[PDB]
């Protein structure tokens, strides 16, 4: 279970499955 959440101006996305 590896969560990992960034928001960036190139990639914007969430991780959490």
């Amino acid at each position: 279970k590896w969560c990992f959440r960034v928001c960036y101006r190139g990639i914007c996305y969430r991780r959490c499955r």
